[PDB]
């Protein structure tokens, strides 16, 4: 240890059998960008049992927020379900990740696409001043098997417009697109097959991608990753990168083990 933090579980909410929420204190010395990701486990036998997980707080939060897989024979995931609040967890103190703004280039429009727990960087991103005042439009979306999978379906729509810091940025900037391909739903299929049909575009009010306006920023699973960049490279549009900035950069959600 004494690379990590030691923080406080402080609340914890449930969203299925297989997906959970959970908040916790945040150190003072610990500073992080939106987007990013950090080794965020349990000590177990004095040692370092973690993954990697996204931080899904907004950095002008005292505390952090962790948007986590349930799995059953799953070394982390299935001791960390059974959290309760007061518990101890450890926090590496390096971020990293690919999913910040400069390693886009500057536009007009930024599109968040995420499947399942991949909603999780871009839960601290939409909830930062910074990425509105560096894009005109920024839209969310969340592609999920069953309507329960929309976890903050309702603090996104209902709560995150009112709040006291950000929320006018959010009614007039923010977009939120919900997709739910295995259960009745407004909106439904791929979100790979939304970009195909172009019905994503004349569901969001926004015109198709082209390489001046639309920024984007990919985290999913492994199937939904591959598809859509193929989608996005063969239409001309490029990786970015820290040492040279593009127009959509790419994060695992989670890699098959
Ligand atoms: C950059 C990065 C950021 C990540 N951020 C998060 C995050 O914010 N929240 C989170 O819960 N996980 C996140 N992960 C995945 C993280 O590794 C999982 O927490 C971990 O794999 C599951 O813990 P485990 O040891 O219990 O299971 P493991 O032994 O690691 O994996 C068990 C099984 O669960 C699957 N699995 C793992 N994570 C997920 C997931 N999110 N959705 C669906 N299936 C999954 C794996 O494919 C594997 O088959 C991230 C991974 C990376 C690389």
């Amino acid at each position: 240890s004494s690379n990590f933090n030691q923080e406080t579980v402080t609340d914890i909410h449930h969203w299925t059998d297989t997906l959970f929420s959970f908040r916790t204190t945040r150190d003072p010395g610990f500073r992080f960008q939106s987007g990013q990701f950090i080794m965020m486990g349990l000590e177990v036998n004095g040692k370092p049992l973690t993954r990697a997980y996204s931080i899904a707080s907004s950095l002008y939060e005292d505390g952090l927020e962790f948007f986590s897989i349930k799995v059953p024979n799953g070394p982390l995931t299935s001791k960390l379900q059974h959290l309760k609040k007061g518990d101890q967890i450890i926090v590496s103190k390096k971020p990293v990740g690919t999913l910040l703004y400069d390693n886009l280039k500057p536009g007009k429009h930024l599109w968040l696409l995420s499947t399942g727990t991949g909603l999780a960087p871009f839960l601290s991103i939409i909830r930062d001043l910074e990425v509105y005042e560096r894009f005109e439009k920024v839209i969310l979306v969340h592609g999920v098997r069953q309507v329960a999978e929309l976890a903050y379906t309702d603090f996104i729509s209902n709560e995150l417009p009112q709040d006291e810091f950000l929320g006018e940025m959010v009614k007039n900037q923010l977009i939120y697109y919900p997709t739910v391909t295995r259960e009745p739903y407004k909106t439904r299929g791929r979100l790979t097959d939304l970009i195909r049909s172009g019905q994503l575009f004349k569901d969001v009010g926004l015109p198709e991608f082209n390489h001046e306006d639309d920024r984007m920023m990919l985290c999913g699973s492994p199937e939904m990753l591959a598809e859509t960049k193929q989608i996005l490279e063969e239409r001309g549009f490029t990786e970015g990168s820290q040492s040279e900035p593009g127009e959509f950069v790419i994060e695992k959600a989670f890699v098959e083990k």
